[PDB]
C-alpha cells in the first residue's frame, strides 16, 4: 500500500483520462471539426480540467487527507452538506461511467468480431454478454488485491504507450495499400484541407465538445485514491498536473498528426487512381493521385468522417492497436470501479446518510470497501444490461461538471473566508482563476445539454436541503463556518459605522436569568419582544474557586446556548465569573456585546420566595436595580406564574418611552396579534376628557394602535384597611421599631443589619406606600382578567429607604395578578417624527 | 402657513394630474387599436401598478411627520440618503421636462384647433413653440403669485374637466341624424361586438398600447408633493391618493367602454356613402344600420377611432367645451408638475446633498416659495418646449417615474424588511410582498417600454447612488439602511453563535488593551496587521473618573474614537469600560468582552516603556494584569515598538498553543510584509543541531508556514557577557532589598511595607533566569539587528515567586535597542491544526 506519486497520482490518472476517445473518435471529430477547431476543443477541455487540476491540488495539499479523496477533500474545506451531496453524486457517477467504459469495451470487440465471420447472437446481445463478462472480470481482478490491481494499471500503461508509439511510427511511413481508404503521410494539403471544419449531419460544434468531453474527465482518480497513498500532500498536485500536461500534449498531437495525413473523405475501391487525366477539380484529393469524386453524392466506408477506426488502420499491427484500445478501456473502466468504492467507504463512514452505513465495512486489511465493490459492481451491471448508454452520457457528464465546479468553488469560498489554516502550500492557484473555472464548468455543462445540467442541479440542491434538515454532528471546521465567522465581523463593523438614531431605536436586553433552561416562561415573554427587533444576552455569573470555574462556564456555554438554540430563541449566552452577583452584572453591562450591539436595558426576573431567601440576596437585588439605573440602563422587572382585556398598559410615570414601546413590540407577534392594548393614566378628577382626549393625541403620534384609553383619579387615595394590615404584618418581619425598644439596643440591631426598616422611612413615605397598595388594589379588580399587564415600576434613591421596604413596595405592587411587566427607562425611545 | 388637506390638498391634485392630454385625445387611439377587452385590460395594469405605488407611499407618509419636500422626504427618511438624493433629482427633472410635455400637448391641440382654422402665424412647429413658450411663461406667472393662489383657479379647473366629462357622457346616449356617417352610431350593440377585438393596423402592438397608455397614469405623487403646505398628510395623504385612483380609473373605464360602443374603428367621412338594402358581404358593423364604410386602409380615409384622435370631440355635444376640457386637463397637469417639481427640488438642496447645488434652498416669502427652483423649472421647461420633439424622450422620461414609483415600492419593502421599531405606518391596507411586487412590475414595465431607455435610467440612478456614497454627506435620521445594518448584524450573529470553533478555524481574537488608540498609532497599526479580515481587535480602555459624571466623558471619548478609527483604514471596535483602576477594567473587559463566539482570545498589551520613570504600583499592576489574562486563558502579546515613528524573524524559543508562528504567517500574508521572510531560530544542543533543524522543518511542513531558513542555537544556555549583567544590576539597582548585606529587621520591614522590592533570594533563584534573558538579548542584538519584527516568547513566572519590579526588569532586559520586536505567549491551546 502507500503508493508513490508516480504510480499512485500520475499513472492512475494518466490511464482514466485515456479512454474510447482517444483512439476511436478523436480522428472522427478532427473530421467533423477542422484541426484548429479540434485543437480548439481540446484546448477548452484542457483548460477546465487544468483550473481543477490546481484548485483540487491546492486543497490536497492543505493538511493531511484521511481517504475517499475528492469527496474528503471537498468535505473538509466545504460544509458537510456540499460534502454529502458532491460524494454521492461523484460515486454514483464513477459507477455509472464504469459501465460506459465496459459497453465501449463491449462495442470494441463486437466490432472486432464482425468484421470476423463470427457472431455470437446480435450487436446488442453481445454487447451484453460482453459487458457483463467483462464487469465480473474488472470485480475480481479489484477484489484480488490494491496491489494487484496497480501492477494491472502499470501493465496496461505500458501497453497502451507502446499502442501510441505504434501509430506514430506508422504514420511516419506511407503503404501503398493504404492510399484508397485515405492515408497519406503528411501531405500539406491534406493539412490545408482539413483545418476547416465540415459538419455534414446534424453535429455542431457544441456537439464536438460534448462528445470530446468525456475523454477528459477522470482526473480525481488520483486523488480518490487518497486513502492509499504514502503522502497525498507531494503526490496529488505534481502527478496530477504532469499527467493532465502529457495526456493533453498527446490528444493534440494525434489529432493534428491524423487530420494532417488522412483525408476527410475517401473510399476503399481501389479502381478510384486518377492516372495522367488531371481534371478540373480543386479537391485536395484529386492533386494527390487519388479522386474521391464518388463520396461527394455517394455513402462511403473509409475516410475519417466515416470510419471510426481509421487509427487502427493507419498503424502498422493493426491487432496491436486493437489491444491498445481494449487496455485503454479496461484501464478506465478499473479506475472508474476502484474510485467509485472508495469515495462512497468515506461517505458512509462520515454517515452523512444513515439510511447508507454497511456498506463503509473494511473488509481486509487495508479497510476495502467490499460491500462498495459489490454495490458499484450491482450499478455497472445494469447499467450495462441496459446497453444503451448514449441517452444518459450528459447525465454523467455533468455530474462530472457539478463534482469539478463544486471542487472548485471550494477553493473559491476557503479563500474567500480570510481564515487561519488555509495555508494550501500550493503557491499556484488564485480565488479568480478558480472561481472562472467553476463558472466554466457550470456554462459547459449546461452546453452539453440544457436538461440534464437541470436535472444535476435540482439533484444536488435536493441533496443540499436533505443533509441541512437531517444535519449531523461534524467536527471538521469547514470554509461555511469561517465565512460565518467573517460575515458576522463585517457585518458588526459596518454596524459600527453608521450612527445611533432615536427612530431605530432596539430594546437590547441584559436578561439576568442565571439558568435559561430554570425559568423558560419569562425567558418567552423576553422573546415575544427582542426578536428581529433587538438582542437578548442571557446573562450568568458563576461562583466558586477561581482558576478552576473556567471549566464550568465552558461546559456551561456549550450547554445553554445549545438549548436556546434547541428551542425557537434568538439570544446568547454570556457567561461571567464573579465573586457576587453585583461584580458580574457589573462585568457584563459594563462590557457585555461589541460595537453598537451593547444592552441597553437590564431585565430582572421579579425575585419570588425574597421571604424566605437570606436578605443579603434581597439588598443585592435592589443594589443591582441602583446599578443598573447609575448606568443608564432600563430596568425590566417581570412577574409570572411559572408553574404553567387582552393587554393592559399603565403610563402612570413618563420616561422616554419604554414603557409603551414594549407594549407594541408584544403586539406584533403571532402569539398575540389580537393585541387590543388598553391605556391607563393617573389623572385628576374633572379632568378625565381633557386628559383622555391628550393621551389619545400623543398615542396618535406614536402610532401604538390602543383599544381604548381609560384615566383613573383613584390611584392616589387611601386604600382598604385590610390590605394595609396585610402589607403592615408582610413588613413586620423587617420592622425597626424603634420607637418601642430602647435606644441602644435597637441601634445595636439596626447598624449590625442596615436593611432594617426604619421607622422614619415608614413615616416619610407613608403616601408612597399608601400609593403601592391603591394600585395593586385598583389594578386587581380592575384588570384582573388580561394576558400582559405594564406598569412603571416606582423608583427611590440608594439609601432613601431600606432594601426591605423597596422589595415590599415591588411584591404589594404586583401582589397577585396575571403575567406583569413592570418598566423603567432612561432616554427617549419614541419619536412621532 | 399654508394648509389645505386633503379635500383640496391632495385629492383635487392628483386627481387632476392623473386626468392629462390623452384623457381625450388619445384614448379613442388605444380604445380602437385594442379592443375593450385589451383597452380595458391595459387600465388595469395601468391601474394596479398606480394603485400599490399610492399604497406604499401612504404607508411611508403616515408614518410620522412628513415635514416637508415631497416624494423625497418621504423615499429619504424611508431609505437612505443616497437612495433619497438620486431619486429626489431624477423625479426633480421628470417632473420639470414633464411641465414641458403637457405644454407642448396643449399647444399641440391649440395648433390643431387653429389649423381647422385658416389662421397660421409661422408654422406648424413654429406655432407650437410658440404656443409653448407663451403657455409656459404665463404658467410660471400665475404659479409664482402663491400657492393658495392657484387654489381657487385648480377648483374651477376641476369643475370644468368634470362638466366636460359630463357633456361627453349626455353625447353618448343622444345620437344626431346628421352625424352618423362620419364616425358613430347611437350606442348599437353591433359597434360594441365589432370594437370588442383587437386591431391593430400600424406597427403598434399590445406593449406599443400599453406604453402610449401609461403617462396618463403618472401624476399620483403630485398630492403628495404639496406635503409642505398641508394640514395633516399622515390622515389626508392616504384618503386622497386612493381616492384620486379609484375616481380616476373608474372614469378612464367608463369613457372607455362608452366609447368602444359608440365609433367604428374605420369610417370614411362621405356623406354619399349609404345603404338602402341587405347585402351578404358586409360583415362590417358600418352597413347594420345605415352607412357601409369600406376601403379605408387602401385609401385615404378620414374619420373612425384609428384615424382620428378627435373623433371623441365630435361624439361629445357642443365641441367648444370638450376643447376647453382638453385645454383644462393639460394646463391642470402642467400646474401640477410645475409645483411638483420645484418642492422636492427645494428639499433635495436643503439637505445639501449635492454640494454644486445650494442656491434653490431659499424659499422665499412666507410659504416657503423656492422661487430660484421655479426659475429653474422654468428654464427646464422652455428648453424642451423648443426642442419641439418630445417623443424621443418620452421613454425616458416615463422610465423616471416608473423608477420613482419602484424605489418608493421598495423603501416600503425595506423598512418593512428591516423589522425595526420607529416603522409603524399605522395604514393598515399594505403588505410587503405587496410592495416587493409593484415595484417588480414597475421595473419590468419601464424594461418594456423602451430597453435602452431603461437602461440609461438604470446606469443614472446608478452613478448618482455612488456619488453620493461616496461624497458622505453629514445626514443622520435612522434611515432603513441603518435598521438594515442592525438586524443583518444581529442575525449573522447569531448564525456564528450557531457554529461551533474548530481549530482549523481558530482566529486571534485580540483585546488590546491600550486608551486613547491615536495615542500609540503604530502599535495598533502592527497590531492590525495580523488581526484584519481575521480576527477583531477590540482597543479596550478604562475610565478612571469618578462615577457620576464619567458616562458623558465615555460616551465622547467612544464617539470621537470610533470616527478616528474610522476615519482611517482601521478595522476594530473601541469598548470603553468604568473601574477604580486598571486591572479592574481590564477584567471586566476580559470577562465580558464580545458577544457569542466573537469573544477575545488574546490580550495584547504595548511594553511599558517609562517603567523606570513611573510609579512601581503602576508596574506592579502591569505584571497583576500579566497574570490574570493567563488565569482566564488568555494568550499575552507584548509589543515594543519606537513610538517615535531584511525579513521577519521567529524565535520559537518555548512551545506553546501555536500562536507564536501563527502572528508571523499572519504579518506575512499582507501587503507590508508580503515581501519578509520567515526565518526561524530554537534552541538546540550541540551534538544535536542538524537533527533539530531537520526536526524543525518537518514541523514548519506540517504547518504550512513556508519559511526561508532555521537556525539552531545551542548558546542560549550559556553565561552571558560580565558588561551586560552588569548593565542588568545597575538597571534593577534602585529596586534593590539587600537583605544579605543589611540587617534583618530592617529588611524585613522594607519587605512588608515595601513588598514589591527585589529580595535578594529571588536574584539567587533566579540567576538561571536572568542570565538566560541577557543572553538572548545580545544574541538577538548580534543575529538579528536588521529584522523587521522580531517574535519571541515571552518568559513567565507564577504569582509571588518572583517580584513584579524583577519580572519587569527581565521584559526590559530581553528587548534592548531592538526593531519592532513582539513578544508572544499562547495559552496552551493548539493553534495550528497539522489535519
Ligand atoms: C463521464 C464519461 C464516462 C466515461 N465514458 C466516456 C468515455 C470516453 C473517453 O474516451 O474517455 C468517451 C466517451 S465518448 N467517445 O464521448 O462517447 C464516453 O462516453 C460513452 C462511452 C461509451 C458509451 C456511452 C458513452
Ligand atoms: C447564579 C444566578 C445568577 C442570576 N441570578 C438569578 C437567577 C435566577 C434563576 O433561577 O435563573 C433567578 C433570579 S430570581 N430574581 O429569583 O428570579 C436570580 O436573581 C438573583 C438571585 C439571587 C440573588 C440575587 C438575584
Ligand atoms: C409621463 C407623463 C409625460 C407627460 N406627457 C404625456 C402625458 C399623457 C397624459 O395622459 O397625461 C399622455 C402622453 S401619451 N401621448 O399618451 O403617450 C404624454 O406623452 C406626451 C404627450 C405629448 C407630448 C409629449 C409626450
Ligand atoms: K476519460
Ligand atoms: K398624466
Amino acid at each position: 500500500v502507500k503508493f508513490g506519486w508516480i504510480k499512485g497520482v500520475l499513472v492512475r490518472c494518466m490511464l482514466n483520462i485515456w479512454g474510447v476517445m482517444l483512439f476511436i473518435r478523436l480522428s472522427w471529430i478532427v473530421g467533423q471539426a477542422g484541426i484548429g477547431l479540434s485543437v480548439l476543443v481540446i484546448m477548452m477541455a484542457t483548460v477546465v480540467t487544468t483550473i481543477t487540476g490546481l484548485s483540487t491540488s491546492a486543497i490536497a495539499t492543505n493538511g493531511f487527507v484521511r481517504g475517499g479523496g475528492a469527496y474528503y477533500l471537498i468535505s473538509r474545506s466545504l460544509g458537510p452538506e456540499f460534502g454529502g451531496a458532491i460524494g454521492l453524486i461523484f460515486a454514483f457517477a464513477n459507477a455509472v461511467a464504469v459501465a460506459m467504459y465496459v459497453v465501449g469495451f463491449a462495442e470494441t470487440v463486437v466490432e472486432l468480431l464482425k468484421e470476423h465471420s463470427i457472431l455470437m447472437i446480435d450487436e446488442i446481445n453481445d454487447i451484453r454478454i460482453i459487458g457483463a463478462i467483462t464487469v465480473v472480470i474488472l470485480l475480481g481482478i479489484s477484489v484480488a488485491g490494491m496491489e494487484w490491481e496497480a501492477k494491472a494499471q502499470i501493465v496496461l500503461l505500458v501497453i497502451l504507450l507502446l499502442a501510441i508509439g505504434d501509430f506514430v511510427i506508422g504514420t511516419f511511413i506511407p503503404l501503398e495499400s493504404k492510399k484508397p481508404k485515405g492515408f497519406f503521410g503528411y501531405k500539406s494539403e491534406i493539412f490545408n484541407e482539413n483545418f476547416g471544419p465540415d459538419f455534414r449531419e446534424e453535429e455542431t460544434f457544441f456537439s464536438v465538445f460534448a462528445i470530446f468531453f468525456p475523454a477528459a474527465t477522470g482526473i480525481l482518480a488520483g486523488a480518490n485514491i487518497s486513502g492509499d497513498l504514502a503522502d497525498p500532500q507531494s503526490a496529488i498536485p505534481k502527478g496530477t498536473l504532469l499527467a493532465i500536461l502529457i495526456t493533453t500534449l498527446v490528444y493534440v498531437g494525434i489529432a493534428v498528426s491524423v487530420g494532417s495525413c488522412v483525408v476527410r473523405d475517401a473510399t476503399g475501391n481501389v479502381n478510384d487512381t486518377i492516372v495522367t487525366e488531371l481534371t478540373n477539380c480543386t479537391s485536395a484529393a484529386c492533386k494527390l493521385n487519388f479522386d474521391f469524386s464518388s463520396c461527394e453524392s455517394s455513402p462511403c466506408s473509409y475516410g475519417l468522417m466515416n470510419n471510426f477506426q481509421v487509427m487502427s488502420m493507419v498503424s502498422g499491427f493493426t491487432p496491436l492497436i486493437s489491444a491498445g484500445i481494449f487496455s485503454a478501456t479496461l484501464s478506465s473502466a478499473l479506475a472508474s470501479l476502484v474510485s467509485a468504492p472508495k469515495i462512497f467507504q468515506a461517505l458512509c463512514k462520515d454517515n452523512i446518510y444513515p439510511a447508507f452505513q454497511m456498506f463503509a465495512k473494511g473488509y481486509g486489511k487495508n479497510n476495502e470497501p467490499l460491500r462498495g465493490y459489490i454495490l458499484t459492481f450491482l450499478i455497472a451491471l445494469g447499467f450495462i444490461l441496459i446497453a444503451e448508454l448514449n441517452v444518459i452520457a450528459p447525465i454523467i457528464s455533468n455530474f462530472f461538471l457539478a463534482s469539478y465546479a463544486l471542487i472548485n468553488f471550494s477553493v473559491f469560498h476557503a479563500s474567500l473566508a480570510k481564515s487561519p489554516g488555509w495555508r494550501p502550500a500550493f503557491k499556484y492557484y488564485n480565488m479568480w482563476i478558480s472561481l472562472l473555472g467553476a463558472i466554466l464548468c457550470c456554462i459547459v455543462m449546461f452546453v452539453i445539454n440544457w436538461w440534464a445540467a437541470l436535472l444535476t442541479y435540482v439533484i444536488v440542491l435536493g441533496l443540499y436541503i436533505y443533509v441541512t434538515y437531517k444535519k449531523p454532528d461534524v467536527n471538521w471546521g469547514s470554509s461555511t463556518q469561517a465565512l460565518t465567522y467573517l460575515n458576522a465581523l463585517q457585518h458588526s463593523i459596518r454596524l459600527s459605522g453608521v450612527e445611533d438614531h432615536v427612530k431605530n431605536f432596539r430594546p437590547q436586553c441584559l436578561v439576568m436569568t442565571g439558568a435559561p433552561n430554570s425559568r423558560p416562561a419569562l425567558l418567552h415573554l423576553v422573546h415575544d419582544f427582542t426578536k428581529n427587533v433587538g438582542l437578548m444576552i442571557c446573562g450568568h455569573v458563576h461562583m466558586g474557586p477561581r482558576r478552576q470555574a473556567m471549566k464550568e462556564m465552558s461546559i456551561d456555554q456549550a450547554k445553554y446556548q445549545r438549548w436556546l438554540i434547541k428551542n425557537k430563541m434568538k439570544a446568547f449566552y454570556a457567561p461571567v465569573h464573579a465573586d457576587d452577583l453585583r461584580e458580574g452584572a457589573q462585568y457584563l453591562m459594563q462590557a457585555a456585546g461589541l460595537g453598537r450591539m451593547k444592552p441597553n436595558t437590564l431585565v430582572l426576573g421579579f425575585k419570588k420566595d425574597w421571604l424566605q431567601a437570606d436578605m443579603r440576596d434581597v439588598d443585592m437585588y435592589i443594589n443591582l436595580f441602583h446599578d443598573a439605573f447609575d448606568i443608564q440602563y432600563g430596568v425590566v422587572v417581570i412577574r409570572l406564574k411559572e408553574g404553567l382585556n387582552t393587554i393592559d398598559v399603565w403610563w402612570l410615570f413618563d420616561d422616554g418611552g419604554l414603557t409603551l414601546l414594549i407594549p407594541y413590540l408584544l403586539t406584533t407577534k403571532k402569539k398575540w396579534k389580537d393585541c387590543k392594548i388598553r391605556v391607563f393614566i393617573g389623572g385628576k378628577i374633572n379632568r378625565i376628557d381633557h386628559d383622555r382626549r391628550a393621551m389619545a393625541t400623543l398615542l396618535s403620534k406614536f402610532r401604538i394602535d390602543f383599544s381604548d384609553i381609560m384615566v383613573l383619579g383613584d390611584i392616589n387615595t387611601k386604600p382598604k384597611k385590610e390590605n394595609i394590615i396585610a402589607f403592615e404584618e408582610i413588613i413586620e418581619p423587617y420592622r425597626l421599631h424603634e420607637d418601642d425598644k430602647e435606644q441602644d439596643i435597637a441601634d445595636k440591631m439596626k447598624e449590625d443589619e442596615p436593611w432594617r426598616i426604619t421607622d422614619n422611612e415608614l413615616e416619610l413615605y407613608k403616601t408612597k406606600t399608601y400609593r403601592q397598595i391603591r394600585l395593586n388594589e385598583l389594578l386587581k379588580e380592575h384588570s384582573s382578567t388580561a394576558n400582559i399587564i405594564v406598569m412603571s415600576l416606582p423608583v427611590a434613591r440608594k439609601g432613601a429607604v431600606s432594601s426591605a421596604l423597596y422589595m415590599a413596595w415591588l411584591e404589594a405592587l404586583s401582589k397577585d395578578l396575571p403575567p406583569i411587566l413592570l418598566v423603567r427607562g432612561n432616554h427617549q425611545s419614541v419619536l412621532t417624527f
